[PDB]
């Protein structure tokens, strides 16, 4: 009567001892990969009709530390794949109002959203997938669910996910994350891969009738299609684990006929304002570009540092959430000024070079940080206290660098470690 | 019982990556393993400072700074790594009077020409560095704590010797662990000196026995103990430096601790060969860092070194014809850089086609293929020349799907960050 989940096997693999929140098993457990250190992630991307918001950048931005912590950090080796949902009932909507074809609507606000990305310094995937470019992949795989008899077709020529069918296989469950949330169909519950189309909107023909993609199908069959029937990874927001992320797990295991598509399930936290989730429908938001005329690059990314990833956050507007950004983004800024002033200016012919007992004691609290920022990531990706960690050092070594003769190879390395997790950071100073 | 024993670290607890490494001590390539944790307590033998360095020095030097950025930015240890300045010498005094500025002056000044021949090379400094000058007193003591363990001996003159026969005895210490086969006022020929009774008009500083300057070998021990401790994850050098010199730093910082193993693996650099011979100040065959330099890049240098394994001996052809190679492959690496940025720059969102094609993904598969490869190369015993054909061939593949097929933004970008990590490890800057 419950979900149940297999972890994968150790042997062979990359072990780190990473724990991490699993949507599947509502717990952290330890991360493992299905093969050697590779991780096969696909991560929900935006509808491409209208220009991104804070909530948006939360939950890439989040996604993008994660990525750097498994790549730059644990040297996890990363096959990440996002979509471009560019087909929607949104866009259709919104370029009949507009008077724009729904493709051209589609590519503005899908190169709006990549650049705002860059922005923010969000690191690419390795492959961008639109439904446009991947309708007949999406029409081969319903016909294979069909086949394996957990969908039926409707006499409008839609296409229907067959929940009580799947329920009954002993190998399937339906809503393995949200089991709780649960008239020409079965069951209500039962949900479309295919619409039949009204003649007005855009449609592809299918072997039931001209039609577009249902909602959730698009992103079984991308991901299906380029990282197979085991995904290590997959991400998005806390509000698509279900239907969406639940229904995606449907439609991928009746086409494979298996138990497992994804061994970790990662659902960031929403971004409030005012208690209430940042929502084009509340028309609460603050645009990602709106936010870059106001704070930085590194400022807008020190605000999500500060807040687990899997966890709500309140963002409190008016400068008020971004004063404590603001001056950690001043500590560091002044951190970096200072060191790198006097590792240029250093002089080995006047030095004296012997390590005294203030030397040592910088360098036994400058092992120490590494070890506690180690448990930190370790730590379901424990960004808050990482940066706290960091913090506390340079405290110590701005102490250091103003009164004692300075080891030179000292604040070196000392600078290429804070850089290094800086770049796992993605904060550029 | 007549062959030196060692003993491997235990596991548990410790970072284990299945790195092997070529070991002195077992003249053998075994598994490393941190002596705590993720550490690696890392001791280099370093210049005696009296004139300019040579490309022998460079290839010693670079193919560790290799290795450390290997194990740090590579396999993430947490390497704290002290390097020796000898300003106290035989070679500075006779140097100094025949210049005839202060002692101290000179060694200082050719110290601060080996640092900026090591910085023109983008080799990275140590966490600590010890001169000599500035440790005399530490030395002194440690002297003190071997006599008082009855490892040394002191002559009339006021020199202090160590006491192999003694030393020997004992059954927890072996001498000549790397080299057996190597070996008036003295008890034997092999004892060697820990404190040399002064001459008239050299350098000196006082002590127990008299004013005089530390041994050949003893600042080394007193250093390296002093910062690291009684165990050393590492101690490195030339392979001429195995014996005497390093052999001699274990057993007196044996006699110092009374232990049995004071470092878990000597790694020994091959020498850079040059017609033959070892390049050589004796042999005066040799080519400054700075003449190198003023022909050839830091990255055709290091490239030169990346082609060579490190523990073995290499030859250098002179005239440009063995550099002929480094030129090529370092402009390959420049073009590459510049093609993939312009592919990037100039990729149009708005009308590319993103389907991921079937060229996409086999050129995706070499990708994640040479990543496993590189990986194979690091764990057997730092084989950056292999790490670097890879290296190359992935780029050959790369040129041909930039211009040819459909490009994958991202796929590009994630293929030149990775390209970008493994050059940050080699020391190349692009
Ligand atoms: N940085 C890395 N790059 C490529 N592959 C890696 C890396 N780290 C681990 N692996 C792979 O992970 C697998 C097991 O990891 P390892 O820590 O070596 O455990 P094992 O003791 O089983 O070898 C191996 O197939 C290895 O190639
Ligand atoms: N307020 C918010 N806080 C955090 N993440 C959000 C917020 N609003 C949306 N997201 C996330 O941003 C991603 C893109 O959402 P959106 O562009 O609305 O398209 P869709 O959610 O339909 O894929 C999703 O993972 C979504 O959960
Ligand atoms: N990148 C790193 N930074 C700091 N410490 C590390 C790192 N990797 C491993 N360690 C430390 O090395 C030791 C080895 O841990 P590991 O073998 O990964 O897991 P286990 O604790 O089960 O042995 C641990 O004490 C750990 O804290
Ligand atoms: N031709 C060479 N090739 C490689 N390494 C060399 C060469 N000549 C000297 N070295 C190494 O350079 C380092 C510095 O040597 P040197 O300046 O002679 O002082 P010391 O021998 O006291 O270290 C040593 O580790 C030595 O083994
Ligand atoms: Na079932
Ligand atoms: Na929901
Ligand atoms: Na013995
Ligand atoms: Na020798
Ligand atoms: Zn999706
Ligand atoms: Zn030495």
């Amino acid at each position: 009567s419950l979900p149940k989940w297999n972890q994968p096997s150790k042997e062979g693999k990359k072990i780190t001892n990473l724990f991490v929140n699993n949507s599947l098993t509502h717990s952290k457990v330890e991360f493992i990969p299905q093969e050697g250190n590779k991780i096969k992630w696909y991560a929900c991307g935006p509808t491409v009709y209208d220009a991104a918001h804070l909530g948006h950048a939360r939950t890439y931005v989040s996604f993008d530390i994660i990525r750097r912590i498994l790549v730059n950090y644990f040297k996890y080796d990363v096959f990440m794949v996002i979509n471009i949902t560019d087909i929607d009932d949104k866009i259709i909507k919104r370029s009949v109002e507009e008077k724009i074809g729904f493709t051209e609507l589609a590519r503005k606000w899908e190169y709006e959203f990549w650049e705002d990305m860059k922005s923010l310094n969000v690191l690419l995937p390795t492959a961008i997938t639109r439904v446009s470019e991947y309708v007949g992949d999406i029409v081969k795989y319903i016909e294979k669910i069909i086949e394996n008899k957990y969908a039926y077709v409707s006499e409008e020529g839609s296409v229907y996910f067959d929940i009580d069918e799947f329920k009954k296989s002993e190998k399937h469950f339906y809503a393995r994350m949200e089991p709780l949330s649960v008239k020409k169909k079965k069951n209500a519950y039962d949900f479309a891969l295919w619409k039949s189309s009204k003649p007005n909107e855009p449609h592809w023909d299918s072997p039931w009738g001209k039609g577009r993609p249902g909602w959730h199908i698009e992103c079984s069959t991308m991901a299906s299609n380029i990282l197979g029937d085991v995904l290590d990874i997959h991400s998005g927001g806390i509000d698509l684990r279900f239907p969406h992320h639940d229904n995606e797990l449907a439609q991928s295991e009746a086409f494979f006929d298996h138990s497992q598509w994804v061994n970790y399930f990662l659902h960031s936290g929403h971004l409030h304002i005012e208690g209430l989730k940042m929502s084009k429908s509340l028309k609460n938001f603050i645009t990602i570009k709106n936010m870059l005329t106001k704070y930085t690059s590194n400022q807008i990314r020190i605000l999500f540092l500060l807040n687990k990833w899997d966890n709500f956050m309140n963002y409190s507007p008016n400068g008020e959430s971004m004063v404590q950004c603001i001056e950690i983004d001043k500590s560091f800024t002044n951190f970096f000024a200072i060191i790198l002033m006097k590792i240029k200016n250093f002089d080995l012919n006047s030095c004296n070079l012997y390590w005294s007992d203030a030397d040592n004691k910088l360098n036994l609290l400058f092992r120490q940080t590494k070890n506690k920022i180690h448990e930190h990531f370790l730590d379901n990706f424990n960004t808050p206290d990482a940066l706290l960690a960091i913090q506390k050092l340079i405290t110590e070594i701005n102490i250091y660098m103003d009164k004692e003769k300075i080891q030179i190879g000292l604040l070196l390395e000392i600078k290429h470690y804070i850089n290094f997790i800086f770049d796992t950071f993605g904060l550029i100073y």
